[PDB]
C-alpha cells in the first residue's frame, strides 16, 4: 500500500536530522521509499526569527498496518527527535504525519487518516502535490483543486 508521510523538522541543522529520518523510514520493514519531495521552508511566526522549519513529502510502499506503521513513525520521532533531551516546551523537532494510507479512512483514537488538518497546511499539499499531482483524497477531493480554491502561504524550496 502507498502510505505518504510528513516530514518536518525545526532542528539544529534541519538537513542532517530530516536525512537521518530518511534514512530510518527506509529501514521500517516490509515498506520502502518510492519518492520522496523537495526540501520546503515555512518560517516560524514572529519576529524572534527561531529555526524555519524543513517539510518534506515522502511516498512510502508498505505492507505494514496502518497502526503498525504509526509505532515507526512514533519510535523514530523518539529516537532522533531529541526529546529524551528535551520535550515538552522544546517542541520536539522532528514531526512524522502519516497523511494517507491508500485510499484508506481511519478514525481512531490513535490514528486519523486523512491527517486531521493537511488540506488547510501548505507545507503538507505542495510537498505532496510535486510527487503525487494526480492524487485524490478518499472523499473524492482532488488534490489539484485544492491547491486552486484554498489560501496558503507563501511556500519557498529550502
Ligand atoms: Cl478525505
Ligand atoms: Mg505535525
Ligand atoms: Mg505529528
Amino acid at each position: 500500500t502507498v502510505a505518504y508521510i510528513a516530514i518536518g523538522s525545526n532542528l539544529a541543522s534541519p538537513l542532517e536530522q530530516v536525512n537521518a529520518a530518511l534514512k530510518a523510514l527506509g529501514d521500517i520493514p516490509e515498506s520502502h521509499i518510492l519518492t520522496v519531495s523537495s526540501f520546503y521552508r515555512t518560517p516560524p511566526l514572529g519576529p524572534q526569527d527561531q529555526p524555519d522549519y524543513l517539510n518534506a513529502a515522502v511516498a512510502l510502499e508498505t505492507s505494514l498496518a496502518p497502526e503498525e506503521l504509526l509505532n515507526h513513525t512514533q519510535r523514530i520521532e523518539l529516537q532522533q527527535g531529541r526529546v529524551r533531551k528535551a520535550e515538552r516546551a522544546g517542541p520536539r523537532t522532528l514531526d512524522l504525519d502519516i497523511m494517507l494510507f491508500g485510499n484508506e479512512v481511519i478514525n481512531t483514537e490513535r490514528l486519523t487518516v486523512p491527517h486531521y488538518d493537511m488540506k488547510n497546511r501548505g507545507f503538507m499539499l505542495w510537498p505532496l502535490f510535486e510527487i503525487a499531482p494526480e492524487l485524490v483524497f478518499p472523499d473524492g477531493e482532488m488534490l489539484r483543486q485544492i491547491l486552486h480554491t484554498r489560501a496558503f502561504d507563501k511556500l519557498n524550496k529550502w
